[PDB]
């Protein structure tokens, strides 16, 4: 009644979650496959890759489950009451197993170039140390969770819930920029549905090792936004 | 008097649908022939031409036809009852002739590079199998499909008609975003007018095999996008 | 008093025209002069300097002038009774003026590589005849009007005058995707003050040759888009 | 009471500008560094983290701030009448702190990389001489602010104040246009916090020696955006 509402806004972002790691992640091993030297979409093509589809995502599901696509900033939102607990947890899973699947899909689609390329997992590039990638990962969170909070309608919820419908270019623009700067460096997080799905599936000891980064960095990143739009700048009012 | 507005929409989609493939395959025609290493718009300005087109096609047709610019897109509307059956015929028509006219301008325009490289057509890359192809098709075009009824407007309708008028924008990037993932397998069709003008001028046994890809995976992700937006997530209501 | 707006719109036109030269030039030469394979902007970068500074354009003088900035435009809208004739000649020169002075800027700072790379001039590319430039410079323009012409608001309209206000993203849009099939070919002119304007600084032989086709070529782009519009879709009412 | 929305809004203007030049000069570094042709996000990349940080941080800031991020922004303001002088010269302080704090993070995160390849510093680059990179700030920043002017919300101002509420996204494709056309010249300041930040942090004789252009570019190019809009367009009545 309130409860099937409830059950379609975690399809929404199961579903969501989905096709925002097949698409990304099919942009990456198609680009790192490409045998001819610039006949690819290239790195710019992979930024834009994860920032648009969170712009098409979170314009189809805000109204219908807030549009969050990213356990980061289900939580961030959560630390700002925003989001009940058990809503919380149930779209945290929701992403996750979600992102499983999309991840699964690509691999299903190019095996060989799945494993060959590195499985659209991110980890810490040679020449990079951990304090610096958990570093780019916490920063890389506070700018998107930071615009999500700015992006928040204070007036208007997702169907029947007190979650707020985001404007959805400034979040898609934000993880485009984001993914500028850090793709050298953990190839971008900021998203621990993201970084877990792809682990899941290319199962490697090496992204295994770093994967705490993906999770701790978001974490960290989207308390401080949260912490920061609420308290110091007294944005909500 | 009505009649009048449905002929108008009928030339609309027409015209549109000639403008997007002269523009799209002009620009894969223009990559493709360039020499010189790196002096072209590249694979990530052909996607941008491919999205980019819809939102401007989409965006001048909305309020006269809907704005459709593909078969998928109108089959889907159908399947919702958002598109009377002889109107959703008619625009399929108008669709594929229209594909057929641009994509025959281009071929005039550069007959040498034209058959060259390819003709803009679509067909299974090496190194891909079918059922691979298929698989991205429907899931390309469920995507699209998706985004099409997330963007629909609930009040507005195209002139004398119930046909919803769409927000551009979420659809040229929906289109954007899967041509990012898509190209390396395909070329990306998502729209079965698209492909067969580009069959029916190019004009190849290899394309020809491939051609039923472009209209079953496309139909398929249509009909399973338009299942999911008004039965599992009951986002009209 | 309305004499003193009609002045003010006049430089407003000339003023953009010359800052659309002077960062579309800058930016082709910059691009053309670059030693390093791919330490440049590629043409990709060149096409979103023209669609991005008509988008930027054309929002800053909407208001002020209608944001033609491009005879072709004025011209298109004249013939559908939306501009004045002394309004409109008024416009075409300040646009051919304005372009004069930005791609004398360009010049100024960039001597060398300015003569050296072509001068941001159009012309007919080697392998192609000029029944096809002037083919591709009509289809062009018309997929520009029909923008302008869809994007006209019907209720508001420039400063003291009956010049419909325009929504800059479609437009400036058109321009980028026109650009992306087109660049190959000539350069893409769709625009005869943007043509002119290289032509006069550059002064070649060549380039005076071909000058007609980019003056030629829009208007009957642009008359066509009128007709289309207005008669055919009757997109007014 | 009113002077903690004034406290607010200079914090809010501290860390956008750190954001700015973490994200941006990262950009650059991680471009820079990178071995394999054509591996990086390209000039174009650069352009694109430059003018969509912008968009993201004024649409962030401007409910709170006015979104200046640039001290060039706030003077030409100033000059207006826009903005306070206490106001002014508190956000200019800001403004140049957040850009040291964030160009020095990209320092603490890649320190070999930032050292090697020019620490994101705007200097006259080798063919170009100072009259010249004078005159590319002067019209690069002229292009701005005309745009902020043209962007500014007549009736509506940041939390107690007079300050105009900006539109972010033209803003943002102004400076995302001067830097496809300035890179090749002095990397494009137009924003002498961001020049400032980058030679605090980088600390060269070559870049300090040509510091006083990137601060007197953009405050003339400021001072004649605000004349033009002010007086010869009468564009705010």
């Amino acid at each position: 009644l309130k409860l099937w509402s409830f059950w379609r806004a975690a399809i929404a972002e199961f579903i969501a979650t989905l096709l925002f790691l097949y698409i990304t992640v099919a942009t990456v091993i198609g680009h790192s496959k490409e045998t001819v030297v610039c006949g690819s979409v290239g790195l710019l093509g992979i930024a834009w890759a994860f920032g648009g589809m969170i712009f098409v995502l979170v314009y189809c599901t805000a109204g219908i489950s807030g549009g969050h696509i990213n356990p980061a900033v289900t939580f961030g939102l959560f630390l700002a009451r925003k989001v009940e607990l058990l809503r919380a947890l149930v779209y945290m899973i929701a992403q996750c197993l979600g992102a499983i699947c999309g991840v699964g899909l690509v691999k299903a689609f190019m095996k060989g170039p799945y494993n060959q390329f590195g499985g659209g997992a991110n980890s810490v590039a040679l020449g990079y140390n951990k304090g610096t990638a958990l570093g780019a990962e916490i920063i890389g969170t506070f700018v998107l969770v930071y615009t999500v909070f700015s992006a928040t309608d204070p007036k208007r919820s997702a169907r029947d819930s007190h979650v707020p419908i985001l404007a959805p270019l400034p979040i898609g623009f934000a993880v485009f920029m984001v993914h500028l700067a850090t793709i050298p460096i953990t190839g971008t997080g900021i998203n621990p549905a993201r970084s877990f799905g792809a682990a899941v599936i290319f199962n490697s000891n090496k992204v295994w090792d770093d994967q705490w980064i993906f999770w701790v960095g978001p974490f960290i990143g989207a308390a401080v936004a949260a912490a920061y739009h609420q308290y110091v700048l007294r944005a909500a009012a």
